[PDB]
């Protein structure tokens, strides 16, 4: 029940999109063309 | 207190999402290869 609240998942939303974000602006960074 | 509010970290969130898919539309064009 503390899993599937809506602060915990909004928590964990906004943490993983701040990793992809990071992660796809390093993606981006890398590039040879 | 302000930063972990679910109105603060919905607007981030919603930014950050904003600013990643502006970014993969660009990445996507990348096409060359």
């Amino acid at each position: 029940r503390f899993n599937s609240s809506n602060d915990e998942r909004i928590r964990v939303t906004s943490e993983r999109v701040e990793n992809m974000s990071m992660r796809l602006e390093e993606v981006n960074e890398r590039e040879h063309s």
